[PDB]
């Protein structure tokens, strides 16, 4: 038991209630043209009469056709220099590159001081609760008694609580399934891909591979490729723990030998103790990863977490647990108990409204074809 | 962290302020034709109709057809010849047989007491200045301290501090990739791709590659061809290290197992320490490899380092270091923390403006398909 | 301070504050207390003064000036509460004086 492994608890000893989060704050190239005399290293910016434009640098001090007046001339000579290796291409690269020529020096001491560019900031919590009924009877119980020398009511408690738990944990669950930004979109697209889907007998998704070694083996290139935008958006990390479907799980765990485990001591000694609420093991080493048992369809998200609980982007404050709930009802005077938990939740607003599909801290991805 | 794993330092005494770096220096073989007999270790040229032409050595002292007056009877003499081993096609290594061969031939001492291929220089290195300012409020401060008993502003300085130095190695690896030369490009370009980019999905680029699998391999073989390049031009051996963006770090991780930690025991653990400031592991047990956090779209640069700080080809000079800030600001009275440094940085001079394109110490190219 | 202007048609709502100026004696600055209509007809500035001034009879818009000019300054404040730079000053200068005997 226990889903908050992956978030960050900041349990409070009040309801209403709150807990704190880190917050990140969040060019004029000369162009190509015709009969430019480029100049080595130098970047020139060439608008194609097709597909926009291109940032080329000069490896090859070369004139561009002079007479090239017409674009399509111009960019038929290009496109031959630059297969020639004269002229080259880093898009977001050199954008970069021209800035920091420009920012050195147009340097000044003036009062250029930075910020640390995190807002670091809190959010107000509800202890919100759960709860569940044990709608049990006497006959059973009665009979578990009767026939086992069995403590009857005990034992549906120890069901009812061990339930209560489970589905607290699955809604935790939920909420990183609401809040997760959809992945497999964006950044992490293959320009041929489905768009957030990842189909295991689609050549696109699996890179191409041969049967099910390979095809699985794509799936987790595929968590890898999330992992790093949920890096890059948060500015936090990679993504560090998964969350998928046993379907999911089951396809990892078989793949790079000891990273998912079966709790093996389990099926050694003949069910000793299912403990069917834990993690997996740990994804490529690398992903702390987790099965949701509860997966509607079939599918993996991944999430950050740092060891600093404002570092999740997900959090859970249990203030109340498993409180006890006696009596019965009239109707058939069938016994009551129930058990009754307090905790409240919230999200990195990165603005529940501004939670749904929003939540930099974690990437969400519908899995076919297992 | 600091990134001088892969820099010359020479610390400042005072700024403006100098360091050194090794600045560098900065055949006919006789026809193959009808009616010829060979000698054997010789060679002779032949060009065939389609094709072109070859060096071919003698094996077998063979007259080559004295009736093939025609070249396609000629060509298809020679062909036969070929298939026979009587004579073998290589093309430069033959031409170098020939230079040496004419070079011992019609040698003299003369007088070639050459230099060196270095002139060794320096450059003045002004200590360029960086701040970081902390920009909290109190009220975040009192509420961590009597909400979970956190040191707050403290803790706001272990922030402060970790941005300002990832500020700093930022900027370093910024200013490698503006003076990195194009990759991907002449000695290191098929002719038929794409100019500066490796595109994972194409089959020139990755050499035919089956699925990710290979393709992820015909990565690493391009980032042989660069660290050559610069061996070509520097002369001072091979590229030792890479600079990637996460998605090219994650995927040469996916494969010959020692090319980067997982960051197991974050996940080990449960989440205690992401590590995320050190060189990631060695590629092929070859290159130094270590992750831009802050890359822009997606890119890798090849480059060398010798033990030597003068042979980096980029220099850090620190000269002041983390020297803390303390004050406030009465206009809304709230605290201030932040951090100054002092350092100044140079590129190898290959004669800003002067490296931008230029450095051959290192390769950058672009990435896509991953 | 800006206050939505009372219109032909409005349905004001209660606690709602709009302002309306008058052909005669100026404005007027009204909180429903009454959630109504005002006339949809009375696109005649006439019939809408007429309308409203019915209005305040029936008791259904009461007037405050300044009154509200503060609730809504308060409104706009305190939903817009954060540092500029923003501390006040204590409101004194205390100064002092050369007196001969």
């Amino acid at each position: 038991l226990i889903a908050f492994d992956i978030c960050g608890v900041q349990p409070m000893n009040s309801p209403t209630g709150q807990v704190f989060a880190l917050r990140a704050v969040y060019k004029k190239f000369p162009a190509l043209a015709a009969s430019t005399q480029t100049t080595v290293g130098d970047i020139y910016t060439h608008f194609f009469q097709e597909t926009g434009t291109v940032y080329l640098q000069a490896s090859v001090q070369v004139t561009i056709d002079a007479g090239a007046t017409d674009a399509a001339k111009l960019d038929a000579e290009i496109k031959k220099q630059m297969e020639a290796g004269a002229l080259v291409e880093i898009a977001e690269g050199m954008a970069t590159s021209i800035a920091e020529l420009q920012e050195g020096f147009n340097g000044s001491t003036d009062n250029p001081w930075n910020e640390m560019g995190f807002r670091i900031d809190k959010q107000v919590i509800e202890a919100k609760s759960r709860q569940l009924k044990a709608a049990y009877s006497i006959e059973l119980a009665q009979d578990l008694r009767a026939v086992h020398g069995m403590d009857a009511d005990a034992e549906l408690s120890g069901i009812l609580a061990t339930e209560i738990m489970l589905e607290i944990n699955r809604e935790v669950v939920d909420w990183i399934n609401y809040s997760a930004q959809v992945g497999k979109s964006g950044m992490t697209l293959t320009p041929g891909s489905k768009a957030g889907v990842f189909d295991f007998q689609d050549p696109i998704d699996i890179r191409g591979a041969r049967w099910a070694g390979e095809s699985f083996k794509a799936l987790l290139f595929q968590i890898d490729k999330e992992a790093v935008e949920i890096a890059r958006q948060t500015g936090r990390g990679e993504g560090n723990f998964i969350i998928a479907s046993r379907n999911v799980v089951n396809v990892l765990a078989s793949v790079d030998t000891g990273i998912s485990y079966a709790a093996q001591g389990l099926a050694t000694g003949f069910s000793t103790d299912t403990t069917k609420s834990v993690f997996a093991g740990v994804l490529g080493g690398k992903y702390r990863v987790y099965i949701d048992q509860y997966a509607k369809q079939d599918y993996f998200t991944v999430g950050y977490k740092g060891p600093n609980e404002m570092d999740a982007g997900i959090y859970y404050a249990p203030y109340v647990a498993l409180t006890p709930l006696r009596g019965s009802d009239p109707k058939n005077f069938q016994p009551v108990m129930g058990f009754k938990t307090r905790y409240g939740i919230g999200i990195n607003p990165f603005a529940i409204l501004n939670s749904l599909g929003k939540n930099a801290y974690f990437r969400r991805v519908y899995v076919k074809g297992i």
